[PDB]
């Protein structure tokens, strides 16, 4: 086993508080004290990536490649996810990232972010969602739109659905949100980012749709992102999903000696909420130390070339330490951490927020065998 | 000058005889025996990708460029479409491409596929189109759709825009379809590929909105691979696009040429009419032959490693091969060729087909150039008001509903609802039930029926003076069924 573990890190734009919570969390794994905890020290090469420029981002990921890493940290796009997801499928590199799950099954990549598709299926079967408005983008793939349209179908739904990625003037909100109640909808699923979601948050208060006879259930984890102070004041549902708890000890602890690091070492740390996104660094983090402790554990035998070297021959370690990343389960800030053969999620809980009360209260939580226990 | 120019060719799935016209161009460039216009062997190296792996693409895109390569032909999807514009941007080695133009403006990019966006808005200007669907799809770029909505805000237009890209299932085109009809949608723009346009036109065969009074803008230039033969039986309106004139000496050399050749070789000739690409494909090959020879006649030096080496070598010769490739001024089967900065085709004419028959010409500095209702009446099935005995039925509501279209002056057709039920609403689903839901839900425009004017309803639907009867809120039926209520009320 090496005295020392190498990773890579691919960072896209707006990620600062990722960046500081990938540095944050491999600092807490370098200065634990006990040499069980810490068999190896952790290493970490970052880069900055464009993800417009698909140049650019296989320049950033071949650099990498190059220098010697045994798994790589990052994130993807739309635009950069197929690049990123084809190099590490063929040159047997593990991919650890919390961006949205690839709707595709593919090896040697192990998302960590937790399907929202069960958790919106049985919310809409808990509520009985039998007719609503579906907007939706896809900057985070087809898999709940296409779960929403199989369910729709097989359950005899009145779905209408509305793809607004596309639209980039708020007039259009406007027609959709006026239309949408001449048919006497009540009831909105909008899975759309965050910004997105804002706008069209805006759009539906500027109309006083946010009154008491509307439901609004947000397919988008990152509850605390979106702002929904103007729309809790009219009295209109809104339905939120979480994969962080805040009571949670172990994310308490991380906070208590989160927000009291320098802004100049971890930039958007203390003056700044924590993002799901952060805590799943800090999980992934986690998941490669416990894959590389049990590596070592059983004494299998791990230690490049170029990208590009046709026919390519991957590196015979490497599916080893992709078991190893795929078989940990972990106790992590998102709760139970564990991956099934494809590298997705499973065993894992969804909580849910009502907040329809002045505040927010957690309706209850999803789990996928125990499918939504209420309170 | 080299003795010999090679050159590299991508191709991709359903790419069959464009690469047979690349092949055929290619032998037809070489066996010439003048000199003049053949200075120079032309070499093509060829290899088949797969658009949907970019570890696949960027293998055969460095492998051509480590071979030796002085421009790549080929296709790129939306998935390979990055990739391929920004490794030949980085490492200045011009693309010429016949698939979809780029909604940015790139480098060392030569598109031999004309903008639509100019002539679809041209056509809708002659046409009048005030109020349209617009069917979009997003498989060729974001042009056209932008286009479109800037046109919409600054006209003040009227367009119902839908994205179809994402429907696997025909019942939802059928949806699209009905809920566009029953709202009186007379014009539809489908922007969308060969095989969705197919499909949407066979689902509008099925529901029958094929007849006359239809019109159906088909913004693609695939008109000869599009089914319509049952459209055009219906008696609706099909306007096309083309780019390709088989008036033209050129294309009728190049058909005749073409027929004739042996299949085993060239496959999809003489047995599938030519696509469009195709013809793209010849004269790509032609722009590349006349920039070529402008090259060697105006002595310019023409002359590899790796693509991905940091930091990045940018070819000397790049800019001077695309300069030459960008000036270009070509007769070819398709017609002008010529390009601007960004690569993307300028001074190009555009055939707009009526159906079939050319109806005009567009071109950028001369524009263009050319050559009732039956209304759904809601009832219950309730003694006296409605009774089986239009024709089917008698009451006092049928009476009503009669004096109603006469003074109102409309023709209309009874349909008592499925579930024979007044209006409500679920509590749990929040679903209204009964006429009350179909005038809501727009299934249905009038419900003469006994349906007690309730708050509840009122806030949903618009409730005439008793008699009440009930209509969609917002139509235009409004005022005048409670005015000709009125009137009967007085007699
Ligand atoms: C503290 C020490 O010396 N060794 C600990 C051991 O006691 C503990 O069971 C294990 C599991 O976390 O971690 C290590
Ligand atoms: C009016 C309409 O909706 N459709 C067509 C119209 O576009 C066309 O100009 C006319 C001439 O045949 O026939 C009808
Ligand atoms: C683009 C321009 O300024 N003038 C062109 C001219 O070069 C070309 O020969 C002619 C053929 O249609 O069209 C016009
Ligand atoms: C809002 O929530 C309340 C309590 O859960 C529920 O009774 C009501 O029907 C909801 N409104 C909707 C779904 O429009």
């Amino acid at each position: 086993f090496p005295n020392t573990i190498s990773i890579g890190g691919l960072f896209m734009r707006n990620t600062v508080q990722e960046h500081s919570a990938f540095r944050f969390a491999v600092q807490l794994y370098n200065t634990n004290q006990n040499t069980t905890e810490k068999p190896f020290h952790l290493n970490y090469h970052v880069d900055h990536l464009d993800s417009s420029n698909s140049f650019s981002v296989t320049n950033a990921f071949c650099s990498q490649f190059s220098r010697g890493v045994y798994a790589i940290f990052g994130f993807y796009d739309q635009m950069s996810m197929n690049t990123l997801t084809s190099f590490c499928g063929a040159l047997h590199t593990s991919f650890v990232t919390p961006s949205f799950p690839t709707d595709a099954d593919v090896q040697f990549v192990i998302q960590m972010r937790p399907a929202l598709k069960g958790a919106i299926l049985s919310l809409l079967s808990y509520y009985k969602w039998e007719k609503f408005v579906y907007l939706y983008d896809t900057e985070r793939g087809f898999s709940v739109l296409q779960a929403i349209m199989e369910a729709a179908v097989q359950n005899n739904w009145q779905v209408t659905a509305r793809s607004v990625g596309n639209i980039k003037d708020v007039q259009e909100f406007r027609r959709i949100i006026e239309e949408m109640d001449r048919r006497q909808e009540k009831r909105y699923l909008i899975d759309c980012e965050v910004e997105r979601i804002n706008t069209i948050l805006e759009q539906v208060v500027i109309l006083g749709k946010h009154s008491r006879g509307y439901h609004y259930m947000l397919a988008n984890l990152g509850f605390t992102d979106i702002l929904l102070e103007r729309v809790m004041h009219g009295g209109a549902n809104i339905t939120g999903f979480q994969i962080v708890n805040n009571e949670n000890p172990m994310v308490q602890q991380f906070i208590q000696r989160w927000v009291r690091l320098d802004e100049r070492e971890f930039p958007e740390a203390k003056n700044a909420p924590l993002k799901y996104t952060s805590a799943l660094t800090h999980d992934a983090i986690l998941v490669i130390a416990e894959a590389f402790r049990y590596l070592r554990r059983q004494r299998v035998d791990v230690s490049a070339g170029d990208c590009l070297a046709n026919p390519a021959v991957p590196w015979s370690q490497g599916i080893d330490i992709e078991r190893a990343l795929k078989m940990v389960q972990v106790q992590g800030m998102t709760g139970n951490i564990q991956f099934d053969t494809y590298g997705r999620r499973t065993n894992y809980t969804i909580d849910v927020y009502e907040m329809k009360v002045s505040g927010s209260r957690k309706a209850g939580y999803w789990n996928e065998y125990e499918r939504f226990v209420p309170f």
